[PDB]
């Protein structure tokens, strides 16, 4: 009778959860969000149904992910703790929002997810549920005392026992998340921050060492801070559709060893965690975007935006995408992107993304009025305050 | 009778100014600051004396530049407008401060400088003078109406040098010190002009750099670099000046540290610059990586929020200001126990942290039930916003 | 003929400038901005013509001042250096903007002002001119070496020679600026910050000592952070028009001794200055508005807004009203005011403005979501990080 | 065998908790903090022993409350959400710190408190325990499922007290210490309910206060109050406790320090409170006035930008956190040479600075030509912006 919409990935955790909820008497709808992971969605839907789902939704969210999520983060050049481009964090609110909309469509009273009881993704799901429809009841088995006792090999044994299909070959020994923006790799041997990742940790980018010994020049065009065109100046390739252009940046980046990050981050739930991230396309876009801002944005606007950029990234990381405070910052950050319009040429070569030229119709260089006397005054007035401080303390 | 301490580079501008002040009857002390530029300081001393200087100070300020200036910027991972590592801005307060101290030593009543009338460096000189000894009178010929009347162009400077018997390459304006070389103006002034490889003079291009990675272990204590070890060839540096120069060599040989950007000026509006900062690029990246494993999250968030302001103060010339003192109090506090070592892979322009260790981390206490409460309290506020709006 | 639009106040400085610009061969348009000063604008316009002006614009800007300037500052509860409600600073950009618009209507090539060469108002004028129309040339006689040399008693002597009328009685011995929002008093004896102002410094508010020993209760209603009604709960007066409502708050405040401030502020041009300010109506509105925000605004939004509110006030003080950075902040600050809608009851008594009640349809109080187990988890997760800091500061510190 | 140091108030909840812990077999040490509340501490100590505590510590923390907590908040003119002077929040870390110190002294392995399970004080206790000694085990009966099952309501507490021989007014929840008294809940819970004058118990109303102003001169050194002088009656205090109590007396007599607001909670959402903070209201106003003549503009601007965060840390219970240490380093630096005296007029609720003086000011060098350059350089950037907003906007 009772319906639950379960965020279903096809992996062992959500497959066990799906069976388990069916066994508890729920009508389970499996919701499969395609945000660019290189998964077999046909197989995943079959697995859900064989596991007991009444109905499967396979939702192609890739274009929306790009235009309304990745490009929104781009407004702040969002980087968490100086470094992390937030690939998992940017996807989760989109995935949860769509889950909310499906539950409303189905008249389901419950949403469920299989995020772990001790990570960040659980927060990103649940804060979104709360922000969009607080009337939906939330099921999180990894925080359920009963589930937690049963599954402290317990998951595989239960799959075998209950007729849940299981993977026909060994899983990679890392916890990995993948979407159109990045692949993350955590846990296993990576848990020790003094352990150097071996090359097999990486699955998208080639290493800078293996990347071709030849430069590629791209021109990336923006309008009010949004990418609108990528042109390969070597081979002539041109992309204008936002999804295709972003995918093309991923391709160029990955081929050329761009976008690897190895860091220890502070979690929202927990203390610290070591992650290895591969972000080929967004790495390129963020660098190009900042370069155009250099020639277009007012100095004082940039300074204030940069002051607030850590907060913007924190809100994304923590799961407050759909929060009043995010709306406050976005109002200003969007205003700052007005007339961030023009084109940047980037040289791409063995891991390096180097702006070499840029142009904007909205700059002084579209083909000042002071003198040395003005400088003298400007200095003298600023200096006054410093003299006073000295003549006292 | 009246003494002036002139910041003397040996170039045309300051040699002219030396003579000019001497002609006005000042006793000029020439102050020559060695901050790592490639100059013949012996020659410059001799020229100063021959031009009129009663005395010459040649000050080797390299070690102080590293320990008290570059390592101070490092406290905030200082980067102006996202990108710029401030090589010109970090040196100038040091040079100006030593100038003030000499004037105090000599009982000189004036300090003078030859920076230009529409750039940033004049501000960095004069704000340091003001902050450290407001009693000193400041001479700035390039903002002096009489000087500007007389020296309308380079030919005027050159002719005067010939008349007065003053002794005596690239189409870019360039500043060089231990931390960086900058290249601006000329063809670079157009931000749509791609710099020729010939613009770069310190770092090899990534394209020409060795096809084998270098691995360095960089050790820090309270945010201060204390050791560099080359993991493949065994080189170890512990002296701060030697370790910094070694980072410069490893970066330059491997194509690290190039930046091409347009920055907002303090005096003026926007300028396109090309900068080569090999060693500090490495250091800043290594430092941020160690902070990842050592710093409290909330400290880091606040520090990062304030880091643009910290960089702005450095850029604008407010090194010796009350507001810089305020920020440094906090930023130094944040660096307590930023202690450990980082392994970085250096390869054709890339500087990649691959491993790190600190004795002051939990790599040297809750359950899932707790997460449920943490989430629910946080979510409350969001549910209200929805129910009401 | 060269046409200049001069910001003309009718006082000694601008009358001399008017004359002088006539004597230098300009066609001068005198622009007189009525922003609520209690001046005889008929006499000012005549003085302008007697002094040589070709034409006079007397512009009633009071309503616009309230709705587009005072109410804009209110969005941030703007207070400069914790205290100053910015009455002079909020008026100058409106005055300068209208001046630019009159120069453009008239095809004047120049705008001019008489603000002093060493104060803040000059900046507020000239940054507005630059922001709105950089093609206009700016005349500032108090920064003009010639004008400056002549007028180091020298102004009064020149007025006499040129037939310029001068004031028929002694001026109050303070520098005073007045508009609908405040009266300011500086200089003279107030220059010494250890000098206690005597009661004759004050010219709008009664002192709290002199105010009636009787409370007044007002209800102030807001919609999206904008005042939309004032009701006197004792005597029934009601006002909804923004100008009338603001004037009424001025009246109630002044009668009840509200809005006096004595402080030393840091100038933008210069160092420090001691000022005495009387801001009766806005003092009330600012207090009421913050009280309503208590029941309506999200906590994290309020926190961010309050972090940025010093910058917002700085921008107003310094003259950057029409700057890109102000537009950036205002986008966020306006967003924070959505649904700041409701009513606040304030008790007004001998200088005190005390919120006693408030209501909003957009709040949880418009006529259970966690338990002690939730608290435990929330505390435990927050405590984790602190436990690590302790087991780090405890040990040997190298 | 195992020792617990319980923060003991003498009220019903902590008396029940003392007995309950004793019955579970703990050796309970009762810690009684005197932070200025008007309690009979002699009676409380006797009750604790009567109820089963093995030892009682009655700690007079009033002077330390002033010098190390109230004066620390003063460094940032701390005001939460524009208005709240943090009376409850400032006292709790002190109380908790001394509790940890007693536990350390007694070799106790547990600390306990009786703060409620859905309030803010429990956080202030427990974050302080975590920050100062994470080895201590924490007992919080109001978040313990067993205690909560047993004591579903006040009647259960009362019956247990009777049953176990535990010895033993206003329709508001009230917190009282040297800095303030707070009043919440009951009828005040409705923010549209105007508080009756009877809600107020410390300060007289402005309406009832004397119709004559009092003039005080308050002297500071490096942001710390060092002297108060009454200019009309000659009273003078320099000791920090005496001076603060004197400000409380003058404020309360003259109707100063009342606040009625809705604040956002840390645990929970919004709450309406009425607060009476006579002395500190005076001190905060005086302090800000002195800063006007002493502090550098840019320091003041940065400090004020950070002041909301400073107040948040205090409210939330992060007094002993690394991020607080970070801010304190800077905020203390800002107070160097905040030294001088301020004269305030106090009259029927008003605290008005009327004069001030510092030896560290120009009250103890540019020209008009300079203004022209300063303005022109600043204007450049605005002229560029205009020549780009006037364009076709794509």
């Amino acid at each position: 009778k009772e319906k639950v919409v379960l965020a279903y990935s096809g992996g062992l955790d959500t497959s066990v959860i799906l069976k388990w909820l069916c066994e508890k008497g729920f009508d389970v709808i499996a919701y499969v969000a395609n945000v660019g992971q290189k998964d077999d969605f046909v197989a995943i839907k079959e697995k859900a149904l064989k596991t007991g789902a009444s109905k499967v939704y396979v939702e192609d969210l890739r274009r929306e992910f790009v235009t309304d999520y990745i490009f929104t983060a781009l407004l702040g050049n969002a980087m968490y703790e100086g470094r992390y481009l937030l690939g998992t964090a940017i996807a989760r609110p989109l995935i949860a929002k769509r889950q909310v909309e499906i539950a409303e469509k189905e008249g389901a009273q419950y949403v469920a997810h299989g995020a772990t009881g001790k990570g960040n993704d659980q927060v990103r799901f649940e804060l979104t549920y709360a922000a969009l429809n607080p009337n939906l009841k939330v099921i999180s088995p990894w925080k359920d005392p009963e589930f937690l006792a049963k599954f402290k090999t317990d998951l595989i044994n239960y799959a075998m026992e209950k007729g849940i299909p299981i993977k026909v070959s060994k899983k990679r020994p890392y916890s990995e998340d993948e979407n159109l923006m990045h692949i993350s790799h955590e846990a296993g041997k990576l848990e020790d921050p003094a352990h150097i990742p071996d090359e097999d940790v990486f699955t998208w980018t080639v290493s800078p060492k293996d990347a071709p010994d030849e430069e590629t020049l791209l021109e990336i065009h923006f309008e009010n801070g949004i990418p609108v065109k990528v042109v390969n100046l070597k081979d002539g390739t041109e992309k204008t559709d936002p999804l295709e252009l972003f995918e093309y940046l991923n391709e160029v980046g990955a081929k050329n060893g761009v976008g690897r990050l190895d860091m220890v981050e502070n979690r929202f739930i927990g203390i610290k965690s070591r992650g290895v991230y591969e972000t080929p396309g967004a790495t390129i876009l963020w660098i190009a975007h900042r370069d155009l801002e250099g020639i277009t944005m007012d100095k004082e606007v940039m300074h204030l935006r940069d002051m607030l950029a850590p907060k913007f990234a924190e809100l994304i990381y923590n799961g407050f995408w759909f929060s009043p405070e995010m709306e406050f910052l976005l109002a200003a950050f969007r205003k700052a992107q007005e007339n961030v319009t023009g084109k940047v040429t980037v040289s791409i070569y063995k891991g390096n993304v180097m702006p070499v030229a840029r142009y904007s119709p909205y700059s002084l260089y579209n083909p000042g009025g002071f003198d040395a006397t003005d400088s003298k005054g400007f200095i003298n007035i600023h200096a006054l305050r410093l003299k006073v401080h000295q003549l006292v303390k």
